[PDB]
């Protein structure tokens, strides 16, 4: 809303590998343009949603904020790395105030690394995360019952999980509105082995099955929006079109599924917040969607 | 661009049956939003392409249009009926009008109709609007290597035939740039047999095999856009995730097929040129980054 011809050809010119120059050369484009602070825009930082070092949380609402949805973000990185806070950049801050902007409460979270915490950590974190809403975010303007759970690739993964595994819902039905899974890994049996699946579901590929999460996003009620890039690495448009495939052999429908024109693997979340609207734009208005 | 959550409810409750209720309405609705005509586009109606009495086209231009990317609509209708004007409505001048406003060549064409004329009447009809263009589109601005195929159902059936039976062959010359495809029926022998596609493919089901469009379109080079709205009926979502899988099987990548929000199977069309822009930007996007 709108991306020129002129930025798409650079980010078509760093490739679809995941690679350092591709990451990066994103990350500073985008750094220059999003917006990473409001000051109508109250953040608390680090709110302790568990025992762990990485259970914290930061909330961005405005004064003003009541009774509203709730937007969680969920960062990538590979399930071994990445963080809520990228310092001299305003990612992701980018998405708390921009959630507040739009008259929702914002949220970002960190979660425990790979290898050191393995499957199911993830899906464990996120309720927790479900839980500590639930229990106290309408102290902050949110109604608990309009909680929407968004990511980016390990940390779309990480909601797909939750979704998915009933055992590890925070409340029956799993106590969320709806989910936006951007750009993720969905089903580990399709899954091209690597070394950071390895890491967070373990050594063993043939062994990962029981942590797929496709079948359950296939079955659940819980509305769910996806994206995928068309500059995306060729696993994740592989799992993209694998999901639409299911989705569509199972209910005779087609999946909200979005096409991000001009965008690679990291452009559409550090788009937020930026001149840039279209991603912003689809994310609030899914959100209004679900909890209306 | 931006249709609201109003307009999207009205859409919402005319259904997902294709019934002359949802049709009807959703033509009512736009025909009081869109423009169809602007004084600085210059028409030129019912060009001769064939023989024909329905081989006509009309051309829509700006007096500095040149060299420029020639979009054309193939209008739907169930093979059956249809045609480039409904009296009294916008539609669809309305397409015409937004090409040259963006600086393209607006063409839109009638075809031979079903049952009177069957498979292959479609891809040789629009083989022949190719050929006339590249033959005259130059005096009306137009670059006969820049030539873009849209349709809209029936008309998108169109479209993918001469891509998959036609657009290859040494007789178009250098083709084609590209297809926009939207809400199309693009495998016979997966699709619901019904009486329109009685009335074009043939009485028995059984022999539609040598009319699928879907394994050339699965194979073609020529760049493809496709859409599917919310509300489409269920076989055209179906179409729409099968073309998805067999695009992902053989490509291990993800085509350019767009989820439509808000929209059902005639609004994507119909919205161009009115307040609501995303599906024009979208479709004027396309066309030039198949042109440059």
């Amino acid at each position: 809303g709108h991306m020129t011809p002129e930025l798409r050809a650079k980010l078509e010119s760093l490739g679809r590998d995941l690679t350092p120059e591709m990451l990066g050369g994103t990350t500073q484009i985008f750094a220059a343009m999003a917006t990473g602070s409001d000051p109508e825009v109250e953040v608390t930082r680090d709110l302790e949603y568990g025992e762990d070092p990485r259970h914290r949380l930061d909330l961005f609402r405005k004064a003003d904020t009541r009774d509203a949805p709730v937007l969680v973000f969920v960062h990538g990185g590979g399930f071994v790395m990445g963080d809520k806070r990228l310092a001299e950049t305003p990612f992701y801050d980018n998405i708390g105030v921009f959630a507040a902007q739009q008259g929702f409460v914002g949220v970002t979270i960190t979660y425990r690394l790979a290898p050191a915490h393995q499957f199911p950590s993830g899906p464990e974190d996120l309720a927790a995360v479900v839980r500590w809403l639930k229990a106290n975010v309408a102290q902050y303007g949110g109604d608990p019952d309009k909680i929407v759970l968004s990511g980016q690739s390990a940390g779309a993964a990480h909601v797909a999980s939750y979704i998915a595994h009933k055992a590890h819902h925070a409340t029956e039905g799993g106590g969320i509105a709806g989910a936006i899974l951007m750009s993720g890994i969905y089903d580990t049996l399709t899954a091209t082995p690597n070394e950071f699946l390895i890491a967070y579901y373990g050594d063993d590929p043939k062994g990962w099955g029981p942590a797929s999460s496709m079948a359950g996003l296939i079955n659940t009620e819980i509305p769910l929006m996806l994206t995928v890039s068309e500059f995306d690495p060729e696993d994740f448009q592989r799992q993209a079109a694998q999901f639409v495939c299911a989705w569509g052999m199972a209910h005779a429908a087609y999946p909200e599924m979005h096409y991000l024109v001009g965008h690679n693997h990291l452009s559409p979340a550090q788009s937020i917040g930026t001149e840039i609207k279209a991603i912003g734009r689809m994310v609030a208005g899914f959100v209004r969607r679900v909890t209306r």
